[PDB]
């Protein structure tokens, strides 16, 4: 699944967008 965006989708489940942290989109 997370490849190229599996330093993306680790913040994005670091807590998510949600958590206040930056999209590293």
């Amino acid at each position: 699944e997370e490849e190229a965006v599996r330093l993306y989708i680790q913040w994005l489940k670091q807590g998510g967008p949600s958590s206040g942290r930056p999209p590293p989109s």
